[PDB]
């Protein structure tokens, strides 16, 4: 088959249920994460064949970075709960790997205070329970896929696209299997 269990994909032994339709998991500290969103747009690339009604969920992880990975997972809490993943998600990354500006958690709040984000109402979601829910549910979530690193993609609970089983030989022949990939497995 053009699609195969084993090569663009693999299935999880036990596939979780209510998970997000497409959930991707990242990290601001790894590099193969900012080679993902800053140089190959994976993300964008998946959103622009994605179905109607199928909502992309990106989630943080903890285990890369110390103290700071767990404020930017606490951070990207904020920028979920506020609604701004889009104005803080290219100065995150590149304070943290190219300027390395960003050593711990005011340099990330410059971050979105320099976006424009009211110093109180990012202090207040910073300080607040949901944001403290919205960290339990990404590091949950990182469980309930049995994740072992990062960039990683699972589709419905299901399905965990395989990015070493595809064509590695173009950078854009790559990115538009992946997505190509996704959108196969949404509809599977
Ligand atoms: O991060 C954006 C950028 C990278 C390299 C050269 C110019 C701009
Ligand atoms: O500042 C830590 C870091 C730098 C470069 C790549 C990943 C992480
Ligand atoms: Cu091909």
């Amino acid at each position: 088959a053009q699609y195969e269990d084993g090569k663009q994909y693999t299935t999880l032994e036990k596939p979780v249920a209510g998970a997000p339709q497409v959930l991707e998991f990242f990290s601001f500290f790894c590099p193969h994460c900012y080679q993902f969103e800053e140089v190959l747009h994976i993300s964008d690339n998946v959103k622009k064949k994605l179905p109607e009604g199928v909502k992309m969920t990106k989630y943080h992880v903890n285990f890369m970075g110390g103290d700071l990975g767990k404020d930017l997972t606490q951070a990207w809490a904020v920028a979920m709960a506020l609604g701004v993943e889009d104005k803080v998600t290219v100065p995150l990354f590149e304070g943290v790997q190219k300027t390395q500006t960003i050593r711990s958690a005011s340099d990330i709040r410059d971050v979105f205070i320099n976006a424009g984000i009211k110093g109180e109402e990012y202090d207040a979601a910073w300080n607040s329970f949901v944001v403290k829910s919205l960290v339990a549910q990404q590091e949950k979530a990182a469980a309930d896929v049995q994740l072992r690193g990062v960039p990683a993609m699972f589709v419905n609970g299901k399905y965990q696209l395989n990015p070493q089983g595809m064509d590695t030989s173009n950078m854009d022949v790559f990115v538009q299997q992946y997505a190509d990939t996704v959108k196969y497995l949404s509809e599977k």
